[PDB]
């Protein structure tokens, strides 16, 4: 809790196309469409390696020390769906305004504002530990038309084998009951 | 390097800087408790990962060393600190763009020296997002803009987390000097000592 989740129009029923300053972006920058929603661009993977343990009893894997991407929401597709990471994500907040929904194992639902204007209560600098489930959907704003657009930092450095998508609405309401589960059911696949 | 090289243009404020940071400015430095950087400019370590990584450091030969996986860091250089001054590192460092504008000037151990500008406005050349390779000396200066009343804001990632022995600043333009001719050194001075 903490934010108040009300999506905006475009949200709920995302537009079919962005401003044209964002298609801009998006072409020049060559951002694609991500899985999760929202556009994307893997610009940094660290050329260092390092041997991680993970369970499959463990098992080593090796990763990239760290991967930097570029993530962007739009009208166009306002949400990035709930989905978890094994490892800790640092987001910077670069343009734009966004939310934040965090489901934490225990069922603990925490949601927040991304935003330059701290003295309101929004942060533009935060980490999501590994094994919370997060989702995060466009805020309106003028400044970066109706854009959000943010930096991820994973380490060690991201990797599918690492990814896992919240499977839909049901999982939802085994973690956080149907009465919630509903209400951020437009988070989910 | 595929930045845009810009021109090295300080402003009134970078070589003849202001007394006292601008209140807007000054009361997010009270706000974030933002601590005046040895290299000059203000700065927060806002997170250090609790997860830690053995890695070989050298003192040839070499032994390992424990270091945490990762550090965040918010970085504002304002009109009474402008100038974030030459400085080498072990690691690369991640550079993320927030608020303001900027301009890097980077000299690579082989005298090459490139400069570019921070901003969002890339159709101009700026950057909005750039990695700086370890061992590269880098030094950052502060760009007359609006957005963010005459601030500059950015996050930096150091993986393996930053540590004192990562650390080092060449001294004077005397080494500025052996890295680049001392001509074209001079220009690059304010940067310096
Ligand atoms: N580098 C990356 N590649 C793919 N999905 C990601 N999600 C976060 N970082 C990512």
């Amino acid at each position: 809790a903490n934010a108040a989740i009300e999506p905006a129009s475009f949200v709920k029923v995302p537009m079919p196309e962005p401003p044209s300053s964002l298609q801009q972006l998006i072409n020049d920058w060559q951002l694609i469409k991500h899985r999760e929603g929202g556009y994307f661009k893997e610009t940094d993977r660290s050329p260092y390696t390092m041997e991680v343990e993970k369970p499959v009893n463990t098992e080593m894997v090796t990763r990239n020390q760290s991967t930097l991407i570029y993530y962007l929401l739009t009208p166009d597709s306002p949400i990035g769906k709930f989905h978890k990471n094994i490892n800790r994500i640092i987001h910077i907040l670069q343009r734009g305004k966004g939310q934040y929904v965090l489901v934490y194992p225990d069922g603990q639902v925490k949601s927040f504002k991304v935003g330059f204007d701290y003295k309101n209560g929004e942060v533009s600098q935060w980490v999501v530990p590994g094994g919370v489930f997060k989702a995060s959907f466009l805020l309106p704003n003028e400044e970066f038309d109706n854009g959000f657009l943010i930096s991820e930092v994973v380490v060690p450095g991201f990797d599918f084998e690492d990814h896992t998508f919240l499977k839909g609405e049901d999982e939802l309401k085994h973690l956080v009951g149907p009465e919630k589960a509903a209400e951020l059911a437009f988070l989910a696949h």
